[PDB]
């Protein structure tokens, strides 16, 4: 199937980490190509249902989202094999000093994230998990988002989570974008914990209460409220990733 790599194809070079589905390998496909190879932890997955969904995800190509290049499913572990991106997680990245940041930069990786969603959004697809952690870095720097859609397939993100989630369990494009701005405040925290004084339950209580994480010091005035605009109590009060796209490089022009 047009969905299916043979796994002898792969060869297995370095492991990245693991995640919630087992170990992720860096390797090549066919000796040349870069992959990441997410080696799926027997019982940690909804498989069926995955491979299913991976037909779709196979089709949502956009230069800033992480491409699903294709499944191994005739063995188990199954894999899934994606673009491999040399600078590892963007959250990783933002609390590394050295880079010592431009809010250029910075301005850029919001933008390229708005970007992918924006994609997804025309495709009236959910991330459902948007946050710095399933955002990666190229070796040109650029972010691209990851593993959109996948939390439908395991067997809770509160701190990216609007009240009408916390409350209804109420899933929307309007959860979407109310954690594209929790990311926003991710990045020009330079990767701080969203409300790290709180626990997920005292959170919760700070959100149902109205209270709002507050602006970042290398956040201009108008990059808050950007990211403010996305927190609004009423979901349909909350801009579109369209929206958001156009603000930001509003922003980028006025630097
Ligand atoms: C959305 C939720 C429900 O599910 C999802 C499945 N999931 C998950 O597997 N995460 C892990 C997190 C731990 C580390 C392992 C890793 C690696 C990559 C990956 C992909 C492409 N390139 C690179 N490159 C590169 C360079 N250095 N490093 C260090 C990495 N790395 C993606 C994800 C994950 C969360």
């Amino acid at each position: 199937g047009s969905w299916e790599i043979d796994p002898k194809d792969l060869t297995f070079l370095k492991e990245l980490g693991t995640g919630q589905f087992g170990v992720v390998k860096y390797g090549k496909w066919r000796g040349q190509y870069d992959v990441a190879i997410k080696m799926i932890k027997e019982g940690s997955m909804s498989e069926d249902e995955f491979i299913e969904e991976a037909k779709v995800m196979m089709n949502l190509s956009h230069e800033k989202l992480v491409q699903l290049y294709g499944v191994c499913t005739k063995q188990r572990p199954i894999f899934i094999i994606t673009e491999y991106m040399a600078n590892g997680c963007l959250l990783n990245y933002l609390r590394e000093m050295r880079h010592r940041f431009q809010t250029q930069q910075l301005l850029e990786m919001c933008k390229d994230v708005c970007e992918a969603m924006e994609y997804l959004e025309s495709k009236q697809f959910l991330h459902r998990d948007l946050a710095a952690r399933n955002c990666l870095v190229n070796d040109q720097g650029v972010v691209k988002v990851s593993d959109f859609g996948l939390s439908r397939y395991v067997l809770f993100p509160v701190r990216w989570s609007p009240p009408e989630v916390l409350m209804y369990s109420k899933f929307s494009s309007k959860s979407d974008i109310w954690a594209f701005g929790v990311l926003m405040w991710e990045i020009y925290s330079l990767g701080k914990m969203p409300y790290e004084r709180f626990t997920n339950s005292e959170t919760a209580e700070h959100i149902a209460q109205g209270l709002r994480l507050y602006r970042p010091h290398l956040a201009s005035e108008k990059v808050y409220t950007i990211m403010y605009s996305c927190w609004h109590e009423k979901a349909d009060e909350r801009p579109t990733f369209k929206i958001l796209l156009s603000n930001i490089l509003d922003v980028m022009d006025e630097e």
